[PDB]
């Protein structure tokens, strides 16, 4: 139902609009799934920040839906995307087929 | 030409002038942060590249970053910390370095 | 109950950071009130309009009461000041108490 | 050298590289953003000096600005616009003029 | 970037501009000795985390090494494989994996 | 009759001459070159076959090695070892044991 | 930045991390390494360029080199020198002279 | 005995089993090596002693060596060859001639 992107350095909530910076090949896997749809992706703090590879385990389960209005891929193969938080939402099902963070979310 | 702490960013690049949130739950950052605390308030902030660690290493990251001041720094309840930065203005690192309790490098203010 | 800063410009929301510059005295008459209690205080947007400066008639009925992280007067008289969002309330009563505009909020 | 729409901002201060959602109530200001998106969506966000008021005339703004890409317009019903603007690179204005529609100002970039 | 054949070394450290010969007597590392004589005949050197082991695994390895070409190789009838090396350039591992048949990483050039 | 410390090497052969720094970081290894440093300075250098183990036997090791001199030795903050050592001759080893606390072989000299 | 003896090497190249022993049959290289010996026991090490004698002059030698460390020296029975050094960093120099007993120079670590 | 070219060595003593780069800029030095690689591509390894002509007679040269085989061959941007070699087996040499364009050695192995 909706990509999951772990985000450790700042919360986005709705209404903020903020550039991010995605040099993992996982989370910009993420990213180009969320294209592939409806540029809509689902935004989680990380538990334990302590890790840049987190499992299922390591993600909260409330974060901010957020549309995705520009994204751009660097010469280095990183990726500059912006956007827009919507409201907030709980995960419902934590998965993690190996290409990116997936879940069912419901809208709060 | 300057000696500072460094705290590396994952998610947000941070220009001078922005003024942004920060939050920081890793021993070595949150020692970054009061390293600066107790000098000048200021701290390097440089992006990292993918690495195979829990956390990146000495050689994974970039080498331009953006001087910060440390606005305000506010320990919260679930254990992480909320810093609020100002970038200063942007600098090269040269000489990155961890010393066991954080990151650290000499900048020239470009 | 809290005084009201009206905004022209942005529509800043709870757990948002902003710098404000505040030119008008009567702004910094609101921001004054602010300090002197628990340097809170309401943001509210202007609505669309034509005079020279709002009146009680003349903004939002939703605002975001925020705090004042810090304050400096710049050379020109101009206040800068540093405020984060908490979370949004409705105007029940906006007056203009002469010295600086106040409000009956209620938090939503 | 450029000939851009000015938009007068009295509660905040755009530098480039910020992306910021901004909130226009006005309808000359309206017109302003119209012409940008009538040409390359570049327009000059100027600051208001101290306790000039929401109709500003030339000589109550400054004489530099930060020129932005308009990223985003929408018009609400209720005749007020949202618009998302990103910082491209300041400039200095050498001429500022009303010219009966919105600003307009000769700038250079610094 | 490349990707490249990981080496792992014990009981000596190479840098750059080192030219020196190697014993190599385990099956895993002369897969990987035999996989870069496959590719381009580079192989990343590296140290071990832990040297008390024969067998690390990929968490016992630095993630930074010596990206070298072997010169020579030739197998001996004892079941060793001596191989000349040559120090060419650092590199910082991105990604470090064992595909069972050796170790392999995608590294940057430092 | 005489018995020589033995120091297991993985990646590397020493042949005489050689001057070269070795990274020496397990416990039996380090007690063989303190127990020359408490006598000659003179270990064996002997390459290890790939044990089933990961600790070797004296099954596992060649009956060939190089008598090298330690020329300095370094202790190391995490308590591994750096030394620098010189090859002096290559030797087939008669007899190789293990003396409950290091390797040790006698040498054909 | 400091004063130190400087050995011209002609057949190797030694670089940082190196350790190598050198033949030194050259009364006045041997100076050179007595007067290194005096003091800490460094040695700066630097190439030749092409078409130079075994007699360099100040021209002869290139500008940047390796400081090193004298490990162990030994004078055999025919006066003729061997001696261990291992390279510890690149130094540019400037000031290069010869006083006529041995080439020095002041030297600032790269 | 064996016919063989000669390079004279200052800086280093090379023994059989080592690999060492050799820097080598003289014309009959460069002539030498080339005569090897025409060959078998081996080489008499010699040191020798301090001379007042820097083209060493047979009494200049120590009468023992070590026969070496070219593993690699690089010509240098100024003009100068790095050479790649590997120590075999000592050898003796008893005639040194010259014959005019690099010298020669009848030498004895071991």
């Amino acid at each position: 139902e909706i990509p999951v992107l772990p985000l450790r350095d700042v919360v986005v909530y709705p209404h903020m609009v903020i550039p991010l910076f995605v040099g993992r090949e996982k989370s910009i896997r993420c990213l180009e799934a969320a294209m592939d749809h409806d540029k809509k992706i689902m935004l989680v703090a990380q538990k334990e920040a302590s890790t840049d590879e987190p499992g299922v385990n390591d993600l909260f389960t409330v974060g901010t839906v957020a549309s995705i209005l520009q994204m751009l891929k660097l010469p280095d193969g990183t990726v500059k995307v912006l956007v827009e938080g919507l409201q907030r939402a709980r995960i419902s099902a934590l998965s993690d087929n190996g290409e990116h963070f997936s879940a069912k979310a419901e809208y709060l």
